[PDB]
């Protein structure tokens, strides 16, 4: 398991521990640079729209378009340096995309980790929200919210059926690839109930490599789609790729049953965010229902 994000009180501050360093945080932090999508999006839920001062804005998605015109830090792979040290930030959040930045981040200022665990999912992100709550004395607002996605769970969990199975791919250029339980995409099977049609893909954010022979063999009654085009700006589109003779035959592609879910939550990977995982379940939920 990831080591969760851990705080003790120290008057205008605290200290934080969290699975990449240990950070002084000051309460109430008024310039946040935030590189992660989904706390993002949380911050918006939490009424923090004013406290953040940089975001990347060339990964930024539809549904955060109110952040626009905040001074840009880049993209969530191409983080520019020299402007966040420009903010000054008093924070910046961070998720695994950026742990690789990790030490030269902290030189500027602060660095939270507000990473999702593929194995233990919910926790995670209760631990990622209430901590950010925590630090501006929102814990009670941010516990309503969370109480409001776990009521979303249960009403997708009771409509699905047990019987039938599904399998989650990703198609970059044109090659797929597949994921399962555990995974970057992992919600699907572990939190919102569906199974799997083979448990043993074991996989995290780099998926095992298959061909439609495989998906065929598999014959799934749901493919869920993410297609890794769309977010990089590839000519190539997973519909085109799946449209063959091989994945026709599939109970999926017989049923309708094959999902496009958009990338811009699912591969940009948004579950931090208080109202975008309620978007993600219901996008599971209304496909099933
Ligand atoms: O460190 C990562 N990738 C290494 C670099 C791959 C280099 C190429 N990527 C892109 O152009 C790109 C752009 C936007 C979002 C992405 O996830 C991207 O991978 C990484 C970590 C967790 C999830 C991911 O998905 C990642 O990638
Ligand atoms: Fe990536």
């Amino acid at each position: 398991a990831m080591l969760p994000i851990s705080m003790s009180d120290e008057g205008d501050s605290f200290l934080v521990k969290d699975s990449l360093g240990e950070n002084k945080i000051p309460k109430n932090p008024s310039k946040v640079v935030i590189l992660d999508l989904g706390i993002l999006d949380t911050f918006d839920a939490l009424k923090l729209n004013d406290k953040v001062v940089g975001v990347p804005a060339k990964n930024l998605p539809k549904y955060l378009q109110q952040f626009k015109n905040k001074p840009s830090v880049g993209g969530v792979q191409q983080v520019d340096f020299e402007a966040i040290n420009a903010l000054k930030p008093d924070l910046i959040i961070i998720s695994g995309r950026q742990s690789k930045f990790y030490d030269k981040l902290k030189e500027i200022a602060p660095t939270l980790f507000v990473g999702l665990d593929n194995a233990n999912f919910l926790s995670s992100f209760e631990n990622n929200v209430l901590s950010v709550a925590k630090l501006y004395g929102l814990e009670k607002e941010a516990l309503e919210k969370i109480s409001d996605i776990k009521n979303e769970i249960e009403k997708a969990k009771s409509i699905v059926d047990e019987d039938k199975k599904a399998l989650i791919i990703l198609t970059n250029s044109n090659k797929i690839s597949a994921f399962g339980p555990q995974s970057r995409f992992g919600i699907i099977h572990d939190v919102l109930g569906i199974n799997a049609v083979d448990e043993n893909i074991k996989v995290g954010t780099l998926g095992k490599s298959i061909n439609s022979e495989f998906i065929l063999e598999k014959n799934p009654d749901y493919i869920f789609v993410v297609d890794r085009n769309v977010i990089l700006g590839n000519k190539e589109r997973a519909q085109g790729i799946l449209d063959n003779a091989l994945v026709a035959k599939t109970k999926a592609a017989q049923n309708k049953k094959i999902i496009y879910l958009d990338p811009e939550y699912w591969y940009l990977a948004s579950g931090n965010g208080l109202e975008s995982l309620k978007t993600m379940i219901l996008e599971i939920k209304n496909a099933v229902k």
